[PDB]
């Protein structure tokens, strides 16, 4: 493999220079005659395999605060060393960890908000026991991230898998989303993409409203014991009606979103460790709900009923109707969210920032992994600047990964 | 092994053995992806490659191991051995050509691939042959407008010092000037190929634009202007269909997409001249042409005429100007019988062609990166749709801009 690897910048002509993949861990799928880009996807860990993993990260942790080399970094080696032999397993430092879960953010290749990677709360819940326990610790990740409408990145780590049949899972995907039901005459009520999970929520014993919006039960794993059901409190639930600036008519079609972004179907690893549940969460980028939870057809798929409410032509696909409902759709989204204070960024401010974000990264860490068929925004691509850069795609770690659905694996009590 | 490709949307997953042909690199290793950069003979090399095209050929055309095909392998170990090149068959070249396209990885447009014009130019000697036969090209392709999809290939590289090159990047292009007070009129792509063109005796009107003359080099020798005959040149006066002051930003863009510069590799043959030509979808005028930063450069203005606050991002003027644009762009090609898709039907188009070719063919080699178009990518099936990437020869490469390569 070779040492120095350019990237370059199409519209601004600003070459950098890349090392940092040298230290990647894992494949991508790739191959030297096959290009898998655009794929989404392209039992434990024995000792022999664990004692490298956990020394490659500890090093990494005592290279970064300046201590390599040190005593407290040998003494740190030696006591992870005889915890594996004794116990098959280690226990991070609290500092580790925390270095840790900022890493697996800063390593996320398609995250275009890592700017803010080093400015996270992590909350250690590797106490936790239960499902009740969870549930505390996730009120609390989403009270204080919400923060009123002022959110902050934060992420709660349950504990480390063990043998494979004490996961802790949170089920949901995200932390919030709204429900879908199936009706008997194929149409879905909801949001589609929620409707298997809203099934499972039904069966475990969630009496549904059965509604446009909403908001899902957390479905609660703890120990490997079954899942338990548990509603988060309306009051921590922060949702924003979506209005239109200019089109008074636009709060007539009755939308809005919850302010909160959580992830918490990924899988943290970290040193050979993996943190099966750790959700997580940002703010939104408009995009994500402006035009795909709301404008995938698969999804609330709005642009019908909103070009009809702009009375376009919508015959022919040239008159670009889809286009122009797609951009009002957008720019509703944005003003509502700034109207009522909650945080939000625009395509273009992200991604301005993205780019900023990677020069830094190249000229600090010699290096920054991104993935361009998620780091270009899904609406008007070539008029932000992430699409004419070019970016390297590998992976390092510590890394948040993708985990079979828990419903698909969990064995019942 | 066989690898799946998904559409998202649709969950329709189709199967890839196609790519298991394959033998030129991607550049990608196992541990990092490049799908984003840009860009990642003699005797003993040659005829294997001969070989393999041959091969592929005589498979193609249901006479594998026939006398034909025995014959003909023949004949081209002895030519090469004899000449150290060979020449191609009249049919070969035509399936060469049509399977370059077919094997384009970046082109939405490939469902056309078998409807191809080849015009056979081997016979060329010299710069103004070489204007002839574009002229020729650029008369059938703009066919008044019903456009027509067609290649020219002029002779194919003997010894590099003899090269063929059309040395414009486009044969349809506008020049670009670098004004004094550091601004650009026109153009900015083509800032240096302008000056080229004026350092070599071409006088520029300086306006915003004007055609570019050709240049031509035959057989390694000094390029040669030609001015394109205008009646040759249909040119579109951009309007739009609600917005009146739209026709007085002075806009327009030529019909004949034709590109110009690349290199045109069949059975190790290489040819260095080889423009061809299509039609235009639209993004590429309306949102590249028109609105890259680099390029034209025109949101700002046109958000001005649509008086919208541009004082913040998060009001996505930039998107609200770029959405009238390409309106204009479409509606005004249209209005005047000009051949032009429109990202919508070229990418359902397309979609189409890759569930065709992993039927008849095992698959369909696409970059993602270049066939979701630069604007409204999600509400275009192709962003959810999988793509292998993979390189297949017959194969349209690029290659070096001759100006950093000649010597006069
Ligand atoms: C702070 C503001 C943030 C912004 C604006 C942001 C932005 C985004 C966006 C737009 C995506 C694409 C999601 C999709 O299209 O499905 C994404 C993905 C992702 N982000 Fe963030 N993010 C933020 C915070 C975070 C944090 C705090 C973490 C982890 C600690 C994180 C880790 C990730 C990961 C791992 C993915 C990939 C998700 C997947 O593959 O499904 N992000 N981010
Ligand atoms: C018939 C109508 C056609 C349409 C609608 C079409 C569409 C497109 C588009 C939109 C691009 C992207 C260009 C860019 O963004 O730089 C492209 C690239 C390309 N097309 Fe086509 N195309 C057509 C015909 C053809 C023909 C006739 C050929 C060859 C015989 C061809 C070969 C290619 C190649 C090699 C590229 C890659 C260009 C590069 O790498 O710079 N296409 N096509
Ligand atoms: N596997 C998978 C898979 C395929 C398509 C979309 C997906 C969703 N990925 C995250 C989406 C999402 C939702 C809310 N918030 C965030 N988020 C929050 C902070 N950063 C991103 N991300 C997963
Ligand atoms: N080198 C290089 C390089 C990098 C990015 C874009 C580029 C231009 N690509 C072709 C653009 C273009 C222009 C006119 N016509 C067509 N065209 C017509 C049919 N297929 C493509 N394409 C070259
Ligand atoms: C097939 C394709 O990889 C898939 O549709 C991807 C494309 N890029 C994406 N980019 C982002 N940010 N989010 C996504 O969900 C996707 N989906
Ligand atoms: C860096 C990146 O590869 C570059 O900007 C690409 C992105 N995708 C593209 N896609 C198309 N169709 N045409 C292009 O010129 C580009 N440019
Ligand atoms: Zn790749």
């Amino acid at each position: 493999c070779p040492r120095f690897l350019k990237v370059k910048n199409w519209e601004t002509e600003v070459v950098l220079t890349d090392t940092l993949h040298l230290k990647s861990t894992l494949e991508t799928g790739c191959t030297e005659y096959i290009c898998m880009g655009s794929i989404m996807h392209p039992d434990v860990a024995t000792k022999d395999q664990l004692f490298p993993l956990a020394k490659e990260f500890i090093d990494q942790y005592y290279s970064s605060i300046k201590r390599f080399g040190s005593k407290a970094h040998m003494e740190r080696l030696e006591e992870v060393n005889k915890e594996i032999d004794t116990t098959s397993t280690y226990q991070l430092k609290d500092t580790e960890l925390i270095y840790g879960a900022k890493h697996a953010w800063r390593n996320a290749s398609r995250c275009v908000g890592r700017i803010q990677w080093s400015k996270l709360q992590v909350f250690d819940a590797r106490d936790c026991t239960t499902a009740h326990g969870m549930f505390n610790y996730i009120c609390n990740h989403v009270k204080y991230a919400t923060n009123k409408g002022n959110l902050r990145s934060a992420i709660t780590i349950f504990p480390q898998r063990t043998d494979g049949k004490h996961d802790f899972r949170v089920w949901n995907s995200q932390l919030i989303r709204y429900a879908g039901y199936k009706q008997p005459d194929g149409s879905t009520l909801g949001d589609p993409a929620n409707v298997q999970f809203t099934e499972i929520c039904i069966q475990q014993g969630w009496k549904p409203p059965r509604g446009r919006f909403d908001v899902l039960p957390l479905l609660l794993q703890a120990n490997g014991n079954d899942p338990e059901l548990f509603q988060i409190p309306p009051e921590l639930v922060l949702e924003v009606p979506i209005r239109h600036p200019k089109f008074e008519w636009f709060k007539d079609l009755g939308l809005k979103w919850y302010g909160l972004p959580a992830v918490s179907n990924m899988l943290l690893e970290i040193g050979g460790l993996e943190f099966s549940a750790c959700p997580f969460s940002g703010w939104y980028m408009g995009t994500e709900i402006g035009v795909r939870d709301y404008c995938d057809n698969s999804r609330y798929n709005i642009l019908e009923e909103v070009a009809k409410k702009m009375n376009l032509d919508m015959r022919k696909t040239s008159s670009l109707w889809k286009d122009q409902a797609l951009v009002e759709i957008n720019i509703a989204v944005l003003y509502s969210f700034q109207s009522d204070k909650v945080t939000i960024v625009d395509h273009h401010s992200a991604t301005e920032s993205f780019i900023k974000h990677m020069e830094n990264e190249y000229r600090c860490r010699g290096g920054c992994p991104a993935d361009w068929v998620w780091i270009v925004p899904p609406m008007s691509g070539s008029i932000t600047p992430v699409f004419h850069q070019e970016m390297l795609n590998y992976r390092l770690t510590p890394s948040f990964e993708y985990q079979p659905d828990p419903w698909n694996t969990h064995v019942w009590k």
